């Protein structure tokens, strides 16, 4: 009777609370991961563009236009985060703002 | 606020293209800085030939 009735209550209480509680935990982390992943994408994205003082336009689909013959070393340089803007800057601008 | 008067140095830094006096530095701080007054000289400096 009565006693048994209350621990059935206690049981269902716990499972319900935990179920919802877990449901939120899961969903909150999923969002967090998806955020963190694409944010790091954005962070790498920014790193490139920030490094590229002026030599990069924005193509319109996460693409950049480089205004100098950029050979394997050069392409690899931007990847390596060592790329000097100065060496090419002048020719990049004559190309970019051509008359 | 900085229309044509700031590059991005690459470490949360800006390069202003006019000798910018204490008033000028303080102006950007104060959020009153006109771009126009200096804009022309900033560009001749920035896109020098």
């Amino acid at each position: 009777g009565r006693i048994q009735d209350l621990e059935k209550y206690v049981e269902d209480t716990k499972i319900d609370l935990w179920s919802y509680n877990a449901e939120l935990l899961v969903a909150l982390e999923n969002q967090h991961t998806i955020d963190l992943t694409d944010s790091e994408m954005n962070k790498l994205f920014e790193k490139t563009k920030k490094q590229l003082r002026e030599n990069a336009e924005d193509m319109g689909n996460g693409c950049f236009k480089i205004y100098h013959k950029c050979d394997n070393a050069c392409i690899g340089s931007i990847r390596n985060g060592t790329y000097d803007h100065d060496v090419y800057r002048d020719e990049a601008l004559n190309n970019r703002f051509q008359i």
